[PDB]
């Protein structure tokens, strides 16, 4: 099915996002932001739907995403939360932009038929 194939591409993109070659900028997105350990007392107030790569991985496996668009929405939610909460000069934002570039360039090759 077109959907099965799209999901495989999504699985491949997320696997690449976890790969050692991208770890220097991907690592802060591997798991949910630990608001307690980082002392981000206002994070929950500011961000309504936290998202991270391990959460996306778990959702893909459980077959939560019906298609590439649903999967893409959660990847873009992860980056948007970073752009929303952090000051634009924060290092983590620079890292988000590098990981988003890897994501967008490969997600743009999604099979179209
Ligand atoms: C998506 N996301 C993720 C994180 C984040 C998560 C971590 N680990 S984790 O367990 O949570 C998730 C996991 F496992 F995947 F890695 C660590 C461990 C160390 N750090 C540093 C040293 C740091 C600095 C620069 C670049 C990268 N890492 C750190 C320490 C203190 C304060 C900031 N940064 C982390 C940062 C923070 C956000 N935002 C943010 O830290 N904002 C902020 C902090 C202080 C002042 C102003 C701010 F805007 C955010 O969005």
């Amino acid at each position: 099915s077109k959907v099965s194939e799209q999901l495989k591409c999504c699985s491949g993109i997320l696997k690449e996002m976890f790969a050692k070659k991208h770890a220097a900028y991907a690592w802060p997105f591997y798991k949910p932001v630990d608001v307690e350990a980082l002392g981000l007392h206002d994070y929950c107030d500011i961000i309504k739907h936290p998202m991270d790569m391990s959460t996306i991985k778990s959702k893909l496996e459980a077959r939560e995403y019906r298609d590439a668009q649903e999967f893409g929405a959660d990847v873009r939610l992860m980056f948007s939360n970073c752009y929303k909460y952090n000051p634009p000069d924060h290092e983590v934002v620079a890292m988000a932009r590098k990981l988003q570039d890897v994501f967008e360039m490969r997600f743009a090759k999604m099979p179209d038929e």
